[PDB]
């Protein structure tokens, strides 16, 4: 995903 990866803590 995205947030699978500690540059999306924002959203995903």
């Amino acid at each position: 995903g995205c947030c699978s990866n500690p540059r999306c803590a924002w959203r995903c």
